[PDB]
């Protein structure tokens, strides 16, 4: 059940951690638009291709964080389907994954990427602080990564604040256009924490993407609020999500169509 095409990626997408607000904004909507299933929409707003039923994650992207013009950069390893931050690269080039026996050759780095993992309990998320030196911080102590960190307690503890940090200003990011905008807004000419808003959104992607969803189902149907996330209408859904995960709802299209709908598309 390893991975396959790891070091095989759909695409690269680059970032500076100098750069300014408008660079980060189009460097999110350039993975959105390049993951996107261009056959399925929803409210405007594009949606991921389902999940490959029965092989192993076989799609993947990297993202190159630099902390310098210059610097080499850390890479990530992300899931094309999903979304899922599953391994990064360090200076001396080891792999280390996220989940054990994912990655072939990986180095499993002692925990996962739930935020039950990343933090102890999930409502600590509101006070992680994001900002640009934060972002370098993360990506500089995940680059200077060594294999004698794993046995660190302390080191281990850092490792996962910087994990976190990279899983909201990226993943969470693609996913939200709240928390990109959050995040954009932090790097104009700087720290901030999500409020209880955003952290009811970003446990529940699968929850609100689903619902938007279900509202294109042709009738024989309305909106149902979500409103720990502030959002009570299917506009104010749209206008959250930067990108939906694929669900199999009622009178929706199914995993094997919206499959077919992809390859017959120009998707890979
Ligand atoms: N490795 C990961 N990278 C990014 N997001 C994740 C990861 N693992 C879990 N999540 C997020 O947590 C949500 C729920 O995870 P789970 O309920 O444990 O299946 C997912 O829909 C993702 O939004």
């Amino acid at each position: 059940k390893m991975a396959k095409n790891v070091d095989k990626p759909l695409f690269t997408a680059t970032f500076n951690v100098q750069a300014s607000s408008a660079d980060y904004a189009t460097f999110i909507a350039g993975i959105r638009n390049k993951l996107r299933n261009p056959a399925h929409f929803s409210h405007n707003r594009p949606v991921l291709p389902p999940v490959e039923p029965n092989v192993p994650p076989s799609r993947w992207f990297h993202v190159v964080l630099k902390a310098s013009p210059t610097s080499a950069g850390l890479t990530l390893a992300i899931r094309a389907d999903n979304i899922y931050l599953e391994g990064f690269k360090s200076s001396d080039g080891t792999w280390w994954e996220l989940t054990p026996g994912l990655i072939p050759g990986a180095t499993y780095v002692g925990f996962g990427g739930t935020y039950r993992d990343l933090l102890g309990d999930t409502d600590k998320l509101t006070n992680v602080a994001l900002g640009r030196q934060q972002l370098a911080d993360a990506v500089t102590a995940l680059h200077g990564r060594t294999k004698a960190d794993k046995p660190s307690g302390p080191k281990q503890q850092q490792a996962r604040e910087a994990v976190t940090t990279l899983l909201l200003m990226v993943n969470e990011a693609t996913r939200f256009q709240t928390v990109s905008g959050f995040v954009a807004g932090l790097l104009h000419p700087k720290s901030g924490k999500i409020g209880n808003e955003m952290k009811a959104q970003v446990n529940g992607w699968q929850d609100l993407s689903a619902a938007l969803l279900k509202t294109d189902v042709k009738p024989p149907a309305k909106f149902a609020p979500i409103e720990k996330m502030g959002v009570r209408t299917a506009v104010q859904a749209a206008n959250t999500l930067g990108i939906l995960l694929f669900v199999e709802v009622p009178g929706g299209l199914t995993v094997a169509k919206a499959l077919e709908l992809f390859h017959a598309s120009g998707g890979k």
